[PDB]
């Protein structure tokens, strides 16, 4: 693999926009080739982010929720086919049909996101609302109506929903007699020697190598934040990338010590369509996300976001290859380091082949004032994600386009804006360090 | 013709968009059978508008410039397909092929707009840019390299020139012998007996029925600014809807008091499709817009705006109808007034007719805030035009982002958005004083 | 009860004001048979709020000095109609007339609030004002010119008066030879078996589970304010729901440890109105309010506040069901909380029965922006507190109408605000994501 490529591509982004810390690993055929901090965990005391170092890791806890939901079938304790009523005292049967343990798993339930997890997490960290739910249990009962919030039958559509995943947890304790991190400590955590991987506060302050949060504000400085505890089975757990190392290597090693290979593939089958499809054919599996065309290969994975701590895992069995990364902030997204690390593993290059990098650097060079004939009008172009806005400069004037990039080249962007019902173009040609803009009437030149 | 209604829209309008004064005359079959004036002309002095009241035209102004070649053309004075050069002292033969007589009237000289009119206007009324052409010889030295700002060979693209018209106004006086305006004001404004129609401010001071024109500021407070002189043959006659509407009686009628019907018809050939495109296939005459699919008529017209003056002027040859606005400002486009006008003497409804107007309504009923499940996450939408604006409520954060209407209904809207290369939709589902967004994973409600 | 309904409206009413945590026992025939914990205990930290966590208890500690004095009493200590100046080096006889113990129980001195709370917290939280009474001692020095304050004879008015239950506190100190707190300790926490009570910050340094207080800012921020160690007859006691349960289970079942129920049925007398009529009727008694008509029932408590914390304690003796409520803020009535319970307790629906909780609801419905005929005017209704105020909007100008509810049902409201001497009406018409509002000569539709 290329580490130099790899090395330069992640301090670049971590200058780029403001992040503190990160950590990455990469598994290969078994073992563990790769190990890295960069960075940051603690940039009041100048704390190094290390291999060890410890960070919230999200959503990613979905899949764990999701291995004992099938170790707890596979001995019997329940079924997936199983209404989740008959385990919890909530009311879940949108238009007459029961939402099972299935329906969870896969976010099919028909109830679309409660919101639930962005109020309480902007809450935690100063934002302007808040949701004090510092238990699952306060988390269920503030979810008391979340059957009259669904607009579609289970099964047919596919919303994430944090609170879904809530209630798994519950079900877990439920069935088994112990608590949720009791369960996923001994059935889990334990077995497969992930020391370093916490959900109690008390705990996690002891440790010497942890991260600390951070948010940016909205005058570009960084703000610690600490974890904020409360949330469990839908993305309470916190680790570092040489223990979700051992994870991912039970996975791609299909290791039996869990569950039998039969439950394995289970969760990596997909199930429903996402609307993230990057790669083409984007579905969900239980507790991952399934890219059955990524570079050729079908690729399994789950990103992880807590405001100030991200992170991202993906594996690819068939290449027995798998890669960690986790953050102390939400500068730029985990699963981008991650997917490039994966396509230098596979041979393939990422500033080509990653769509989200490609069309990121194009568009960069978009970016600019422009000018018309002899400097008569003026413009501004600014990029803000998949969109370019087209804003005429004056103090008291003009007006602001955003346009959809509809053709992406090296030298060339063809978008559109919507102008009475139909589409209007603007084409960029980039040359020789300079722009050419062409939008309606108009020749605007970069500068 | 239903005026009660068309009435009821002007007043609406001119209140929704703060518009301070209007004037609108209209035809049929020989006869002007409607002229009435709404608000003020000058709101300080409180003058209402009136049949009579005095405006800028504008682009309307560029048919009579038009309308002159015809007839030096029907002299013998020169031919369609001389090149410009042959005229005018200036470089007209970009990558070695002339543009020529007919590619200005059609905008198809294969350069690009000099911005110079914006330029110009824009520091007249105070605004950060600033161009002092106060002739259009002025302006012609300052367009002397505009060869080199073409990016398309003659006869190719359309790119609508202002520039273009400054020209055939300095051709109108080589081959005439006289200046551009008394040529005009000889051989058009005289033998139709238009005359309220001048050029010159002396003439216009000396009228006792003018408008002050008008601009809204950053403030949304009608700020008075006086009219642009300087411009001439693109844009800077003034006059009034009853001297428009003997203008407009030619066209309808055929009548050849200058021209030769033949030339007229030369006029209102669709030679080069236009990227306005309304109804579909709309393309461009000699100083003329070509609507081949006007609710089931061939329209010609042509809009006008100089800033603080705006207007338009159509009319349906087969139908003998033609309608003529004035406006002292920019708030609610003319033409939007004059086809609503002209729909009712068709026989059509406005409402479910004119894309531009329903369409509006529709918009109207999504804007507001939503709130996600028992108020966690807050959202404002706001329409801007012809898009929707999703924006999350938060002063610490705060993201946009840009819905483009793809399915438009009286109770359903369904908007795109782009993200990773590939659109993703929010539904909006308006019923009862309340409307439904589903967005993604989010389900959103409003009041 | 139907638990469910309370907790999610717990959740709700701490998620729309912004409380950071909640705790709450509830006590039925003698046995806790329900205590849980909301929120957070200290946000910066993320520590849960418990059952076990400890907050300041306000001026539900005048309950604990009141009871205090009827021990004493009842040992002959003193009387209860004993002039006031006979225990306290101060001036006391305002219109010629001393102020006697039952007065000061009663606040019926006739000197209306001095005001020295209110400073001194102001100022511990970062506030303009400043009284720096570090201790009572040094309180009753500043409350020396009190006399002179008075507006009223001995026992005619009441006026709520903090600096009542300091001179209490002093009274029985004086009388026991003891300190307050040492009093408090030994007479009622101790023999009760309260042992996570206290008065010292010693002592709260090292309790595992206590709570951090905090006050909104005007951004809205939730700024944190650790207890105002200073206070304690009036009000200085912290303590827990668990601990406050076992304080409500002797008034209930009248145990006679402390003192005999000839002794909690004085406490529980209703003496003196109040002003604070909610459900018709209320008085007070001696550190306790009394609600004749709270549902049918009679219903004993008193309310707390120290402004990063507040309570409520409350008790129906007929139906052996007591409440208690803890808050580390003051962003929703801990009574409101407690009554929602006693409510379900008693097989009431309270979003029907609780005044504050359905006007609350109904006047929600009112707040919205409004235009006339085909929008020529503008106007804005926002709810504030018990008055709807309606706005003309429009930069240049913006005038305001207090507008005051005269009857209220679900779909309909007429308010008044006032003219020129007389009161001109504003009805609020409320239909299916719409209301219609008539206002004199206007019409506005939201
Ligand atoms: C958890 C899976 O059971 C879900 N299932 C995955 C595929 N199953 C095969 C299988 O059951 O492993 C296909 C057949 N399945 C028959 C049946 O199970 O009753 C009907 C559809 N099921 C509905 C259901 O679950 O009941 C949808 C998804
Ligand atoms: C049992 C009685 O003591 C009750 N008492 C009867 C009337 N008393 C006159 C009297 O008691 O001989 C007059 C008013 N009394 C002041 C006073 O006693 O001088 C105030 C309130 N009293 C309580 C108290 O005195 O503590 C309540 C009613
Ligand atoms: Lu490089
Ligand atoms: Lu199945
Ligand atoms: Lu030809
Ligand atoms: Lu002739
Ligand atoms: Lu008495
Ligand atoms: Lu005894």
């Amino acid at each position: 693999m290329d580490v130099g490529k790899l090395e330069s591509f992640i301090v670049e982004k971590m200058a780029e926009r403001k992040v503190p810390g990160i950590s990455i690993s990469i598994i290969k055929d078994g073992d563990v080739v790769y190990a890295k901090g960069f960075g940051y965990r603690n940039v009041e005391a100048r704390l190094p982010s290390t291999p060890e170092t410890i960070y919230g890791i999200g959503s990613i806890t979905k899949s764990f929720t999701a291995l004992a939901i099938m170790k707890l079938v596979e001995e019997g304790g329940l079924s997936l086919d199983d209404p989740v009523e008959k385990f919890v005292n909530i009311k879940l049967r949108p238009f007459g049909e029961p939402v099972t343990v299935h329906h969870l798993l896969t976010h099919s339930s028909g109830i679309p996101s409660l919101g639930y997890a962005e109020a309480f997490i902007d809450g935690m960290v100063g934002g302007d609302n808040w949701l004090p739910v510092s238990t699952p249990e306060e988390t269920i009962a503030f979810a008391r109506d979340m059957e009259k919030w669904a607009v579609a039958k289970p099964g047919e559509r596919f919303f994430y929903l944090n609170t879904g995943y809530v209630l798994l947890g519950k079900i877990i304790e439920k069935v088994s007699g112990v608590s949720y991190e009791e369960y996923i400590k001994k059935k889990i955590l334990e077995p497969l020697g992930m020391n370093r991987s916490y959900f109690f506060k008390e705990e996690v302050e002891k440790d010497k190598d942890v991260a600390m949060g951070y948010i940016l504000d909205k005058e570009g400085r960084l703000v610690p934040q600490p974890f904020p505890y409360g949330i469990t089975a839908d993305g309470g757990l916190l680790s570092s990338v040489l223990d979700l190392a051992k994870y991912l290597k039970m996975y791609i090693e299909r290791d039996e010590s869990i569950v039998s290979k039969e439950y394995i593939e289970k969760m990596e089958t997909s199930y429903i369509k996402v609307p993230w499809e990057i790669f083409g054919g984007e579905g969900y599996g239980y507790g991952l996300i399934i890219y059955p065309n990524f570079l050729g290969e079908k690729l399994v994975g789950h990103s992880g976001s807590v405001g100030m701590y991200t992170g991202y895992i993906g594996y690819i069995p068939e290449k027995k290859i798998g890669v960690a990364v986790l953050e102390n902030s939400s500068g730029y997204p985990p699963s981008y380091i991650a997917m490039y690390a994966l396509a230098l593993l596979l041979g393939k290059n990422p500033e080509k082949e990653l769509p989200f990098i490609y069309r990121e650097r194009i568009l960069k060079k978009v970016e600019g004032r422009y000018m018309g004939y002899k400097g008569t009008i003026k413009f501004e172009v600014k990029v803000d994600g998949d969109v370019v806005y087209l804003r005429a400069l004056g103090r008291a004037f003009t007006y602001t386009i955003p346009l959809f990039p509809e053709v992406l080249e090296e030298d060339f962007i063809k978008c559109y804006t919507l102008s009475n019902g139909r589409k209007m173009y603007a084409e960029f040609y980039i040359k020789d360090n300079k722009v050419d803009l062409i939008f309606e009437r108009y020749r605007l030149i970069k500068s």
